[PDB]
């Protein structure tokens, strides 16, 4: 059965406005800002933005692939494919 969303974890993360984008749960690095309450720090694959999302917005990826991981128009969408499923736990910084 599932467990809460830990940092590593891959989902497609929903943001208004933008299709279901490749994304991980990153972790909060010491001396880093924090999230709110009841948020993560999703880390979007491709365009390498975070923002701060709660789970009613995060799809386990494995789950999730066949609908969402398709090619999209938007920028930065098909590296994001990419790095969600050939280096998904690199740094990109």
């Amino acid at each position: 059965m599932p467990h809460a969303f830990k940092p590593g974890d891959l989902v497609f993360a929903k943001m208004k406005g933008y299709p279901h984008w490749p994304a991980r749960i990153d972790d909060i690095a010491d001396g880093a800002v924090k999230p709110p309450p009841n948020k993560y720090p999703i880390f979007f694959f491709g365009t390498h933005e975070t923002a701060f999302l709660g789970p009613k917005d995060l799809f386990p990826y494995d789950k999730s692939k066949d609908k969402y991981g398709k090619p999209n128009k938007r920028k930065g969408f098909n590296e994001g494919l990419w790095e969600i499923q050939n280096n998904p736990h690199a740094s990109y910084s």
